[PDB]
């Protein structure tokens, strides 16, 4: 461990490095990470790699705040320091967090969801149907992508002729306006409900957790998906043959590609974790990517199986701060892998996956497939 | 007033409104300007337009906080609410202002400003050498621009091979902690190595930024509306370049006509009155330096460009506690510019009208064509 730099986003170019995290796991659960030249604020941080100690972290978000501790001045969810925190939903503690929670979910109707479902199957249909079968394309960009920007768009009523606006930046402006607009005339959507309960900046910045939860999260989860069975093609042909099995093929879908592999917290208080003493004001990151293949918890952790449960993984969180969308990201999974597995038994990867330079999002960024 | 939005970029879009703040100062110094479907956040503010309530305000940091007030959350110096409000140097109240403006201005050294200089004054030389008289050419990218973005590249430490980063941002938030890393492992004698070794990244990106806009939005406003104005009033820019002696006059002339930064956000932090109206404890207050600087209360023959213009009070480079800590630096590069040019040009032509940046917060030219003979 001495010698391995979490920061070092070399270490993620090529997917979240398992290898480095079994080491982490194996050596020191809880230990503490000194800076390099490549971590956020020239400050270290405790870094936590198991399954035991990831969950004591999440379920005390009192003594792991979302915001900040000690005497730091803002910390947030992100290893950097962020002023953000506070401010959105995801970097709030009690009681506001409470309260903004309770009004974002309301947003969350059924006829929401109803519309978003509609929407979904209507264009993965259309999306799969002109699959060209056996000629290469790039799963990514051309369906991976599009539908979870879609349901952000939905969720954010963001009317179809301005969709473009949202899909060009993967904004300012427009989303400035599509909030006063909402303001002037309420309408049946979320950022409706959240902009006439806030500042355009907390607006904006709900804005964009979507669109990233969207854009980025879920995305992620679909094209690492399809690449989890192109690799398991034995567990494909059993997927498609009995679709009674997706709902637990997704769960491991979402443990196996954690595509949000780590989260950030500050102590507010002296505590020991995992036999450290971890001082009020000092950064905690948890590592759900790694307490996902925990072997203390997970049977064959390190091997794919869509009929695996249980199935406790922390691919969602877990606690107060589970994620909202959760779901709406298992909606998106199973109606493209019905649309998908329904016709197509066979998904050939024809050049490696590139996958994104990041600790925070584990992601491919191209995939390019032959479906057949 | 009640058919005017002062938060409708349209009404910006070619240059500072100065006939709406005339009807401003004359029907309403201070008052509450209510929401339109373009203000910041939907909520209204009071809205200041004279100088001697403007001049007030800014005298005022405890009574109109640059951070907040009242149950507001997050205020800052913009209309809409920030939340870096507290955490830049310009959006900061005492005690931390203090301490941190200290902090800043000990890195504004005689070698510093001297190292600025020496670069300012073989850059101006350069780019002047390279005029084709009589040729039309952008003066904003070639030249108001260049110059002040060298300028913050001394300040805050850039090295000559990395200044692509800004000049192209005009991928650098990457640039920027990386730069902000290596000052921390090796001190360097530089504004940002100051700030640095004395903060988070966040923070320190803030000021990055705060200087970095300092250089490539205010200076580069202030050097293309000042050939501007002097291309409009052909014999003073002919009396100016006859005797240099009149070129400190003129810059504070400079300034005063093209307020570069007209407008300012405050919150009220407690109950006050201004201009005869009562504020309440958290409510927005921006002031119009733009404004302010053509009082015809204050300033004889107000809406007249006058290079002799003495005394000259003016508010471009605000007032009180917040004063630009760049006022010198500004007018170094405003002196040395036009030093050069109007050595080697009497004749300057603007032969495409000026193109403004659309802003309520900043009074910018994009683009401005220009034969010089
Ligand atoms: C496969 C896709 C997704 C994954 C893996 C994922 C993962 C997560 C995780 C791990 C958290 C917990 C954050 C923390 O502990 O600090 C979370 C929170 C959250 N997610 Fe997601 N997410 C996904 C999709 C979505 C979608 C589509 C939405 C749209 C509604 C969404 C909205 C939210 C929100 C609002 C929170 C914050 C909840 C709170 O803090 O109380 N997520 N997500
Ligand atoms: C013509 C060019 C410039 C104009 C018109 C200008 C204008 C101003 C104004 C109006 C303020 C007051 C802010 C407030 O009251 O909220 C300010 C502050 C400030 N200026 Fe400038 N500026 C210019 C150039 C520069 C330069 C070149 C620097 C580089 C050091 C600079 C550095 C700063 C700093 C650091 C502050 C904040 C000081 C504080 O909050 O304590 N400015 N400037
Ligand atoms: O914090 C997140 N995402 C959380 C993890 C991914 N996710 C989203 C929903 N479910 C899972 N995103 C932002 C995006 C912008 C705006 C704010 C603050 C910074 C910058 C980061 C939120
Ligand atoms: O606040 C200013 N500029 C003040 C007026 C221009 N100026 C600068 C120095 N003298 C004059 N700039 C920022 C730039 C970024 C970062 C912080 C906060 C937001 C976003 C705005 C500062």
């Amino acid at each position: 461990l001495s010698g391995i730099d979490l920061t070092d986003l070399d270490n993620f170019a090529d997917g979240f490095p398992h290898h480095l995290f079994a080491i982490h796991r194996r050596e020191a659960p809880v230990y503490w990470h000194r800076p390099t030249e490549h971590t956020p604020d020239g400050e270290g941080f405790w870094s936590v790699a198991t399954y035991a100690e990831t969950l004591e972290v999440l379920r005390d978000p009192v003594t792991y705040s979302s915001v900040t501790g000690g005497q730091r001045r803002f910390g947030g969810t992100v290893l950097q320091d962020l002023p953000v925190a506070g401010q959105v939903l995801n970097m709030m503690d009690d009681p506001r967090h409470t309260r903004i929670r309770r009004l974002v979910s309301s947003g969350l109707t059924p006829r929401m969801i109803r519309r978003v479902e509609d929407d979904l199957r209507r264009r993965a249909r259309g999306l799969l149907d002109g699959v060209e079968p056996g000629a290469p394309f790039d799963f990514v960009v051309e369906i991976a992508a599009e539908l979870p920007m879609q349901m952000i768009c939905i969720l954010l009523g963001v009317p179809e002729t301005d969709r473009h606006w949202l899909f060009e930046a993967v904004l300012y402006t427009y989303a400035l306006e599509l909030i006063a607009g909402k303001r002037a005339e309420p309408a049946d959507d979320m950022l409706s409900v959240v902009a006439n309960a806030l500042s355009d900046a907390e607006l904006y910045l709900f804005f964009h957790l979507l669109f990233s939860a969207g854009a980025e999260t879920t995305r992620n989860s679909i094209a690492g998906g399809l690449l989890a069975l192109a690799e398991n093609p034995d567990q494909l042909q059993t997927l498609r043959s009995d679709f009674e099995l997706l709902p637990t093929a997704i769960e491991e879908i979402v443990r196996w590609t954690s595509p949000s592999p780590s989260k950030r917290r500050t102590a507010s208080r002296a505590v020991s974790l995992g036999g450290q003493p971890i001082e009020a004001g000092q950064k905690v990151v948890v590592w759900e990517g790694s307490a996902n293949r925990d072997p203390s918890v997970f049977d064959r952790a390190d091997e794919f199986d869509i009929t695996r449960k249980p199935n406790p993984h922390l691919g969602f969180g877990q606690g107060v701060h589970y994620c909202l969308g959760a779901n709406l990201a298992r909606l998106e999974l199973r109606v493209l892998f019905e649309e998908l597995l329904s016709r197509f038994g066979s998904v050939r990867v024809v050049e490696p996956a590139e996958w994104t330079r990041s600790n925070r999002h584990t992601g491919i960024r191209h995939l390019v497939v032959e479906l057949r």
